[PDB]
C-alpha cells in the first residue's frame, strides 16, 4: 500500500483521458531516496468518472506485458472518493514527444522496433477481450531508446461475452481523427477497429509528427477546413466510405504504406489480426538488418 503523505510531487507529465498525470517521489524515509513514479488522479471526482477509473485501475492490474506500463499500485488515503493510480515513471516521455524532439535522427528500423513493440502489446490486449479506444503516439511511452509501452488505458472497454464489439451509448471526448469507419457511425469498438487506429499510429510514426502532417490537419483538408463542429464527423464518415485516406508520409517505405492502407480497410474482417502485424513487421526489420 501507498501512503498519500509519503508521495511527495515533482512535477506535471500531462492530461489523460478524464485526469492528470504527475510525477512524484514515493518517499516513506523522507530521505529524497524514494521511487519516482507517476500518478494519475482525477479533476472531478464524481460517481460516473470513480467508476470508469475504477475499471481502468482493475484493467491494468490484470495486464502483464513488456509494452504495457506496469500498475505499482493505488492510494486510498484520500479516502475511496479521491483514488490515485500509482503507474512505473517511463523517463523518455511520450513516443509522440519523443519523436517530435528527435525527428528523422531515429531511423526506420527504430521506427519498425517500436512498430512490432506496440503490435505485441495489443495483441496481448486482445487476448484479454479489452479494446484499448484510444491508440495514439500520445498515449504510447518510451522506456528508454530501445522499448516502449502502450499507456492511457482510460477509454479501454471489454468486450461482452458473446459479442465481438462494445457499443458506447453515450460517448465523452473521443479522438475521432483516430476512429474506424463503425466507431464513428455506431459507436462501435472492437479488434478490429483498434486495428484502424494502429494504421494511424504507423502514420504518426513515419510522418514524424511534422505538424501540418498530423491526422487531424490532413483530414480537415480532405473534407475542407470551412467544417466545424458535428459537420466534420459527418463529412469524415463520407470521405472515408468513399475511401479518402491519410497520405503515405513523405520517405515512408511502399511496405509500410501498404500495412497501413491494409489496417484502413472499410471491411472490418479484412483488416490484419495484431498476430499477422508483429510477425509481418518482424519480417521486414529482418529484411532489413
Ligand atoms: C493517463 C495516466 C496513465 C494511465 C494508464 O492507464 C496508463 F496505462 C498509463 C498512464 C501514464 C501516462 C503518462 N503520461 C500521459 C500524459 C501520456 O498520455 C505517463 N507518463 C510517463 N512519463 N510515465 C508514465 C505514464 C503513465
Amino acid at each position: 500500500q501507498f501512503e498519500e503523505r509519503h508521495l511527495k510531487f515533482l512535477q506535471q507529465l500531462g492530461k489523460g483521458n478524464f485526469g492528470s498525470v504527475e510525477m512524484c517521489r514515493y518517499d516513506p524515509l523522507q530521505d529524497n531516496t524514494g521511487e519516482v513514479v507517476a500518478v494519475k488522479k482525477l479533476q472531478h471526482s464524481t460517481e460516473e468518472h470513480l467508476r470508469d477509473f475504477e475499471r481502468e485501475i482493475e484493467i491494468l492490474k490484470s495486464l502483464q506485458h513488456d509494452n504495457i506500463v506496469k500498475y505499482k499500485g493505488v492510494c486510498y488515503s484520500a479516502g475511496r472518493r479521491n483514488l490515485k493510480l500509482i503507474m512505473e515513471y517511463l523517463p523518455y516521455g511520450s513516443l509522440r514527444d519523443y519523436l517530435q524532439k528527435h525527428k528523422e535522427r531515429i531511423d526506420h528500423i527504430k521506427l519498425l522496433q517500436y512498430t512490432s513493440q506496440i503490435c505485441k502489446g495489443m495483441e496481448y490486449l486482445g487476448t484479454k477481450r479489452y479494446i484499448h479506444r484510444d491508440l495514439a503516439t500520445r498515449n504510447i511511452l518510451v522506456e528508454n531508446e530501445n522499448r516502449v509501452k502502450i499507456g492511457d488505458f482510460g477509454l479501454t472497454k471489454v468486450l461482452p461475452q458473446d459479442k465481438e464489439y462494445y457499443k458506447v451509448k453515450e460517448p465523452g471526448e473521443s479522438p475521432i481523427f483516430w476512429y474506424a469507419p463503425e466507431s464513428l457511425t455506431e459507436s462501435k469498438f472492437s479488434v478490429a477497429s483498434d486495428v484502424w487506429s494502429f494504421g494511424v499510429v504507423l502514420y504518426e510514426l513515419f510522418t514524424y509528427i511534422e505538424k501540418s502532417k498530423s491526422p487531424p490537419a490532413e483530414f480537415m483538408r480532405m473534407i475542407g477546413n470551412d467544417k466545424q463542429g458535428q459537420s466534420i464527423v459527418t463529412h469524415l464518415i463520407e470521405l472515408l466510405k468513399n475511401n479518402g485516406r491519410l497520405p503515405r508520409p513523405d520517405g515512408c517505405p511502399d511496405e509500410i504504406y501498404m500495412i497501413m492502407t491494409e489496417c484502413w480497410n472499410n471491411n472490418v474482417n479484412q483488416r490484419p489480426s495484431f498476430r499477422d502485424l508483429a510477425l509481418r513487421v518482424d519480417q521486414i526489420r529482418d529484411n532489413m538488418a
